[PDB]
């Protein structure tokens, strides 16, 4: 059964909510992003409407075959009637095609609801910036202190000059990159790019990247991995185990492989700054765990809430115990009383 957390009250409309079956009095299921936690459920066999971004439109039709007269596409920045209900969908500055959707309900009361986002002073001057909001239901995936990490251009920095130091020294190494869902591809862009090669990976990772809308992405990926010198692999073979087995494929081309896996924040964090990180290594395979989220940080998302002034607050994330809810509702109450709304 679709939990409360879920649902836009005085509305048809539920959110993230395709895994209870058919949803009671439910006559539009808006879909924020394509990531598996939140889309868990949809098919081919889905048969009612789907509102959703261009690029989260163009992975449920190719990705998981959801028909075509089912899927509702929206632009961003701009108002939309759906089903007698004014919606904006905002970007979330989360992964490709990622928004947060304003409701403004019949009876006066609005809404956001955050989706999965990384918060950012930018979204002071969105749309957000004209109107009162009542109701926030907010990603509160790192909502305690000790979260901490870079911004994520201070993470690409380091990755481009860790890889381009490296292949300069010897050209005869590999760059290998893992990945799990879409979100974070600049970080293989960027190494890409800096090296003078194009990506290669996998046929079902290539079809995923093509539904993107990444301006020319023809010119930066491929299916040829052996044209290639950074490589995808699934996260799961980022260990020295499977990165030899990498390597024996490559036909003697190449001679040492430098990798890296990319992951939210780890307790490393509070210890090592970003300049200081290094590698574990065994032989000639070395691999780098950078900190890329895709998440607010505990103070961007402290930011975003007292600049916005809510009048409630519905957690989406780490709702399960009550030490956690207990922990968020204090800060809450913090940010509240800091800042005087
Ligand atoms: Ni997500």
């Amino acid at each position: 059964t679709c939990p409360f957390y879920k649902k836009i009250p005085g509305t048809g409309f539920t959110v993230d909510a395709f895994q209870y079956g058919v949803v009671e009095g439910c006559t539009a299921y808006f879909l924020t992003h394509f990531h598996s936690d939140h889309y868990a459920g949809l098919s081919k066999h889905f048969t009612f409407p789907v509102y959703c971004s261009e690029i989260t439109g163009n992975l449920l039709k190719n990705k998981l075959h959801v028909q075509e007269q089912y899927i509702h596409p929206l632009p961003l920045d701009t108002e939309c009637i759906v089903n007698g209900v004014k919606v904006v969908l905002l970007d979330a500055n989360h992964c490709p095609g990622a928004v947060m959707i304003l409701f403004y309900l019949p009876n006066g009361t609005v809404i956001l609801h955050t989706g999965d986002f990384r918060a950012d002073p930018s979204m002071e001057r969105s749309l957000l910036a004209d109107q009162k909001v009542h109701m926030l239901y907010l990603d509160t995936t790192y909502c305690s202190p000790e979260y901490t990490f870079p911004s994520q251009q201070e993470v690409i920095r380091f990755a481009i000059n860790t890889a381009f130091e490296a292949v300069t020294l010897n050209p005869h190494a590999l760059v290998v990159c893992g990945t799990y869902s879409i979100g974070k591809e600049k970080v293989f862009l960027a190494i890409a790019d800096v090296l003078g090669s194009k990506v290669g990976m996998s046929q079902e990772k290539y079809k995923t990247l093509q539904c993107l809308n990444i301006p020319e992405i023809n010119s930066l990926i491929t299916t040829d991995m052996c044209s290639s010198l950074v490589h995808l692999l699934p996260m799961m073979q980022i260990n020295f185990k499977g990165l030899q087995s990498h390597l024996k494929k490559c036909g003697g081309k190449y001679n040492q492989i430098l990798a890296f896996r990319p992951t939210g924040w780890t307790h490393s964090n509070k210890f090592t700054r970003i300049a200081d990180v290094i590698p574990q290594t065994k032989g000639n395979i070395s691999i780098y765990g950078i900190p890329y989220s895709e998440h607010s940080s505990y103070l961007e998302m402290k930011r975003f809430v007292q600049w916005l002034k809510p009048q409630k607050i519905i957690p989406t994330v780490n709702v399960g115990t009550w030490k956690s809810r207990s922990t968020m509702e204090k800060y809450f109450r913090e940010w509240k009383l800091e800042a005087g709304y």
